[PDB]
């Protein structure tokens, strides 16, 4: 913990990234070692407890921590900077040519390992999309790890009394219970296996945001995307499946997008 | 898991290979046959990329293609265990061998194994986009392999289109794939046209003394390397054939392969 610890003064701030869509972050310099990185800045007890699992996270498709200022405020959580930017973005606005299928697969195969060391070491993520996987140099990606949430216990964690979700990423079970897992991790796997295969299209297009939980319940389901193939897509109904028991772990989909891949 | 598959103790690890220039690459001893191998292991390329090598590499079988022995895939350290080459590579033996020894010849004998490969990867859909003399091996009596860590799958005559901001090797590199970094068998034909060349100078290096930032430039308005002294015409049009600026106008590998095995036979 105190290794983590670095000087505010070793920063040079600079603007927001992402458009401030993550809130308090942004691209800074480390200056002894000319090194672009990603801060965070700063809810205090939280924001400590997620900077403390950041340091236990070693995974190479996870961001890794490279500081943390939490002496006194104002609070920096410093990373590695993916210089590609966010998944979603880089999904919406590249050459398909060059990201093409097997690439695609490429960074299914790729999250697939992060979420299989996650599940692993009891931990759960509640928040991957594409929005929260970042890209850098040759197609690399990595899931943003701040807000992870150790399972002390059980396998199941209960969200904050009246916490709002992202309701299309959002499994049954969470929207129903506040339940999380890494089930319903799995859940929202699918459906950032479905923002892959349609190049960073908005799920459900154009339904009600009030009528998700119900056409869930009645098994609608996203159809298969224009150019998906059908092995991809069975995975992506393993991950929709009602119960999260019937639901692959993340060690099988890292399998079977190994061996897509492989393949490719 | 597959027949492919080895513990990590069946290998004795010895010092890093080629000075390094190929990366961690290990000279190493199977010591079940008390057989020197050469070893790639990861220590931080990705992962996943890694392990596809391997996986392609282990459907390759020809007699100029480097050929896999085993993999340690299992935990980390990973192991990508092939034969190893005594001689080291191509560039370094044509630089340093007796010409009276290695002659025309053996030039014409090299240029065979290596089209022969060729022509397999181009049969079997793979294509290579790093050909070149510093990535052919040389063994005993004059064998040569290439390297085949690095292949990709690519239905023969498709186009591969390399990563934005990737770099390439300038004085190899097609005209198309400098351009728009695409790549395809052709530009495999392009590239090895360049080890033809590498070959007839015995390893000087190509277009010597131009500005990289140049050459495209000059491509375009047809300029190419002049034959090298002592090559012999017919080669030299191979050679010229291979640098055609139009990919589809380049020769096969089956059509250079069948030149090269007419004339090593007439020799
Ligand atoms: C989703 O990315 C992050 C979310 C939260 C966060 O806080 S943390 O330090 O406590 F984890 C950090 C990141 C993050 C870590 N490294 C990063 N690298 C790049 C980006 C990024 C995402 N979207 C757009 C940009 C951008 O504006 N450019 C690349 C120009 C940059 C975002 C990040
Ligand atoms: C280009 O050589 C290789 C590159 C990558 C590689 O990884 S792997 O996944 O395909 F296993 C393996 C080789 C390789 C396979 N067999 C080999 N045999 C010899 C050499 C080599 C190349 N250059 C110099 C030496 C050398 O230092 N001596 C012979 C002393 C040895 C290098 C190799």
């Amino acid at each position: 913990y105190d290794k983590w610890e670095m000087e505010r003064t070793d920063i040079t701030m600079k603007h927001k990234l992402g458009g401030g869509q993550y809130g308090e972050v942004y691209e800074g310099v480390w200056k002894k070692y000319s090194l672009t990185v990603a801060v965070k800045t700063l809810e205090v007890e939280e924001f400590l407890k997620e900077a403390a699992v950041m340091k236990e996270i070693k995974h190479p498709n996870l961001v890794q921590l490279l500081g943390v200022c939490t002496r006194e405020p104002p609070f920096y959580i410093i990373t590695e900077f993916m210089t590609y930017g966010n998944l979603l973005d880089y999904l919406r606005e590249c050459n398909r040519q060059e990201v093409n299928a097997v690439v695609l697969l490429y960074m299914a195969t790729q999250i697939s390992s992060a979420m299989e060391y996650l599940e692993k070491k009891n931990f759960i993520h509640r928040d991957l999309a594409a929005r929260n996987c970042l890209v850098g140099e040759n197609h690399l990606v990595k899931v943003a790890d701040f807000g992870l949430s150790r399972l002390m216990t059980g396998d199941t964690y209960t969200a904050h009394a009246g916490a709002k979700f992202p309701i299309k990423w959002t499994a049954p079970e969470s929207l129903a219970y506040n339940k999380f897992s890494i089930k319903s991790d799995v859940w929202a796997f699918g459906v950032l296996l479905w923002e892959i295969a349609t190049y960073g299209m908005s799920p459900y297009p154009g339904i009600d945001l009030s009528q998700v939980y119900e056409l869930l319940e009645k098994d609608y389901r996203m159809e298969r995307p224009e150019g998906c193939p059908e092995k991809v897509y069975e995975l992506m109904r393993a991950c929709w499946q009602w119960n999260p028991s019937d639901r692959p772990s993340f060690a099988e989909i890292h399998q079977a997008f190994e061996t897509m891949f492989q393949e490719s």
